[PDB]
This record gives structure tokens, C-alpha cells and sequence, in this order.
């Protein structure tokens, strides 16, 4: 425990400043100057982008905007408490209003692209009631809530969920943007992919300074174990085929996304992918 | 636990329509006074801060080091408690952008520190105080809110107090040194700074009227009033105000005045009936 310079109860500076760890305050600022809220994303031009969208085409996007509004207490509670370096939880403070912002940011999109009110529940109960959220919910215990769990384990169960999961829906939503639909929805979503970014680093660079790093086969583990369930949400469950994706393309796409965070761990690819994608 | 505020029932899957249009509006109120450190300029500081007298730099020094050492603190407070125990989607955006917005202030009080306190004067011996007033603070926060017998009501009275009152008489030490026209950006931040408390202070006492079981105002009262006397001890024994023309005898109205201004405003009686001793305290940014 004491053994580790995040977790060292003697890295509550006095105060703060100045700044001991440049590296992790460098993020924070990033964070901070790329702030923004809901209001900002205009949806003004997109009822009629919808509009022009093929039924199997609307289900699909309506869809994952519900999954997305579904997944949102891992950064709240538990990093933004046991790491004690004054720096790092300025950026968690900052990942946990941008969470929020994501989760307004969903709900505003779903309130636009579906007026009818009763037609949201049916849209609702179809999701709580799936796979992907029920997998990931148990993959959660089996690594951030179980005693054994390791701070090293965590760290990257937690580069996971912010890099692994989501990864290829974000994907999609780019796929139509390729296709020039939806500008609102588009915007908010590199805005959205952009912060997973800047946080599935940030849980890299926290491995980083780790005394006491898990073994790679354990990485491995959490890695691919994760890759699986965003594998068949988007292959199997939600169909990446509903909107003209190639489900064989994708697959590669999550595998080439989760060797990078590999690689970005330290350790070395274990899928081999190339990125299918141009964009 | 029949409180709407703890309850599970708080939405799922999609917040809009906003169910509670009233905390709401705090949260949108709160983003809408979103400012970083770097926008106070502090260059005018210093050579202000030379001109200073010996007591005056100590007393600035020092109520700056117990800023240092609180604020930053009372964010484990949000971040293990309000900001998870509370359901209502409405008010964790609000707690989340407080947690930020506390962080600005730490932030602030370092560079300000930092920016007057030249060498290691500062971590050496600036800061052995951490004094009965970061003590009787801690035990007061600790037997109203770090305890398990401690209902949610207390808490949410006892976190209105370290808001609304527990750095009150410093806001108004610091409104004082700008009447008197010194160091700009020091007044300028703690304007600032102040606003925000300000806006916490009242989502507390919001909270407070969603409770459905309110502790008795005999309770609510006895949380207040030993919030008030660690403060008065603080401003006019440890540090007298008077160190920078201060009196010491309207400082501890003004700091009574706050306390009942937050009983009437957690809808109770007042105790002091102090009225503002300071005309000053009618300013911009509030
Ligand atoms: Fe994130
Ligand atoms: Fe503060
Ligand atoms: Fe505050």
C-alpha cells in the first residue's frame, strides 16, 4: 500500500503548488481547456438528417444512444479517493463533471430524435433487459469490486471501460459521419470520443508510475475478456450491419483498438489487427 | 430512509424532462460561473504585498494557509458522500461541478501562497498551525458528519455551515483589505471565490427543503452555533482581525449575522438577531 507513490498516503502536498507531478497536471489543464456543456452541441439542422434515415437505420442509432444513456461509481468513489496525488485528482474531479456532460449530452440527443414519450420506455426496457449491459455489469465485479482486486487491476480495468468499451459504437457513429448524417449527433460524438481519449491516457499514464504492476497474462485477461463483450454487442446483438457496416471489419477494428492500449500499457500486441478503418 | 433525495426511484435511463426544474437551475447556474485560476491576474500583488505591515502580511499569510488546508478537504466530503448517497440525477451534476470548482479554489489559494510566500517560510513553518481552529474543526465535522450516528439532515446542515459560515469572517476580512484598496488580485479571487461558496451554500439549504425528516431546529441549531464559536475564536483570538483595522467586536456580529441568515434560510428562527455591522459587504459578483 504505503509501497506505492499514488496510493502513499505522503502525497497530499501541504496544500498543492508547486506541482510535483508536471506530467499528470499537464492532463488536468487538457481537461480543463477542453471543457464544454450540452448546450453548446447544436441540434438544430437534425430532424430532418434523421428523417432520411431507413427504419433499420433509426433503430440502430436509437439503440446505442439508449446504451449509451444506460451505462451512467468506479471514478466517483473509489480513484478519486484511494490515489492520494493532488494533481491526479484534479483530473478526476474534471472526468467526473465531463462524465455527467456525456450523460446530457444522451439524453438530449434521444429527447430530440424521439418526441413520443411512451415510445422511449419501449426503447428503454428493451435495453436494462440485454446482454451487453448484464456482461459488463458482471465484468466489473470479476475486477473492480472482488477483494483480490489489485490497484494495478483496476487501473486497467479502468483504461478499459474508458477505451475498450464504446470503442466501436464511437466507431459507427463516425461510420455515419462518413456517410453525412446527423451533424449534432456527430459533433457530440468526437467531442464525447475525444474525452474517452484524454481519460483511457490518463488511466495509462496512472499504470505508468505503478510499483506494483499486474502480469501481463492478467492484462491480457481483462483486455481481451472486455474485447469479447464489445465484440458480440456489435457483431451479434446490435448488428453494425443495421447501418451498412461490414460485422467482420469491426471486430478488427475493437482487436486493433485494444492491442494499441496493450502496446500503450507497455506490453506488446496480442490480436495482430491492423485498423480496418480509414477515419 | 422514505427520503425522494436517497431513493433509488431517482430516474433511470433519460433525465430530461427534468423532474425537479429546481436544482436544475443551480446546476445550469453553476456552469454558467465556470472560471479557472489563471484568469486572476496577480501580477499587481506583490509589490502591494511589500508595502504591507509585518501583521498584516501575517494575518494574510496565515488565514491563506487555512484556506490551503480546508478547502481541499471539503471535497471528500461531496465526492464520498453527497455526490453518490444523493439519487436525484439533478443534484449529482450540481455536487460534480462543485467538486470541480472546489479544486479552482485549492488551486487559487496555492498560486496565492505561492506567489507571496517566497521561499520555504511556507511548508516549514507557515504551516505547523494545521492551531484549534483546523482541530475543533475537524472534531466538529467529525461528530456531525464522519459519524455513522449522524442522520443525512445533520449533514446537510453541518455542510451548509462549512460553507455558508466556517470561512464567512475570512471573505469579509478579505472584503475589507479591498475597501482599503489592496492587493487586487487576492480581493479579486476571494470575490470569486466567495460567489461560489455563496452558490453552495444555497443548494444546501435546497437540499434541506427536499428532506422529508428534518432534524429539530434545536438540532439545526446547535450544529450552527458551535460552528460560530470555533469561527469567532479563530477571527478575534488566533488571528485577530485587528491585525489588518479590523474590529473585533463587529467581525463576531457580522459572523452571528451569517448564522441566522442561514437558520431563516434553512427555514427556522434566528438566534443572534445581529444585524450587518459592515457596509461593505453590498458588493458586485453576489
Ligand atoms: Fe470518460
Ligand atoms: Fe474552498
Ligand atoms: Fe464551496
Amino acid at each position: 500500500s504505503n509501497e506505492e507513490p499514488l496510493l502513499r498516503k505522503s502525497s497530499r502536498r501541504f496544500v498543492i503548488f508547486p506541482i510535483q507531478y508536471p506530467d499528470i497536471w499537464k492532463m488536468y489543464k487538457q481537461a480543463q481547456a477542453s471543457f464544454w456543456t450540452a448546450e453548446e452541441v447544436d441540434l438544430s439542422k437534425d430532424l430532418p438528417h434523421w428523417n432520411k434515415l431507413k427504419a433499420d437505420e433509426k433503430y440502430f442509432i436509437s439503440h446505442i444512444l439508449a446504451f449509451f444513456a444506460a451505462s451512467d461509481e468506479n471514478l466517483v468513489e473509489r480513484f478519486s479517493q484511494e490515489v492520494q496525488v493532488p494533481e491526479a485528482r484534479c483530473f478526476y474531479g474534471f472526468q467526473i463533471l465531463i462524465e455527467n456532460v456525456h450523460s446530457e449530452m444522451y439524453s438530449l440527443l434521444i429527447d430530440t430524435y424521439i418526441r413520443d414519450p411512451k415510445k422511449r420506455e419501449f426503447l428503454f426496457n428493451a435495453i436494462e433487459t440485454m446482454p451487453y449491459v448484464k456482461k459488463k455489469a458482471d465484468w466489473a465485479l470479476r475486477w473492480i469490486a472482488d477483494r483480490k482486486s489489485t490497484f494495478g487491476e483496476r487501473v486497467v480495468a479502468f483504461a478499459a471501460v474508458e477505451g475498450v468499451f464504446f470503442s466501436g459504437s464511437f466507431a459507427a457513429i463516425f461510420w455515419l459521419k462518413k456517410r453525412g448524417l446527423m451533424p449534432g449527433l456527430t459533433f457530440s460524438n468526437e467531442l464525447i470520443s475525444r474525452d474517452e481519449g484524454l481519460h483511457c491516457d490518463f488511466a495509462c499514464l496512472m499504470f505508468q508510475y505503478l510499483v506494483n504492476k499486474p502480469s501481463e497474462e492478467r492484462v491480457r485477461e481483462i483486455i481481451v475478456d472486455a474485447v469479447k463483450i464489445e465484440q458480440e454487442f456489435l457483431t451479434e446483438a446490435l448488428p453494425v450491419g443495421l447501418i451498412g457496416m461490414n460485422c467482420i471489419l469491426m471486430k478488427q477494428y475493437i482487436e486493433f483498438v485494444a492491442d494499441r492500449l496493450l502496446v500503450e500499457l507497455g506490453f506488446s500486441k496480442v490480436f495482430q489487427a491492423e485498423n480496418p478503418f480509414d477515419f
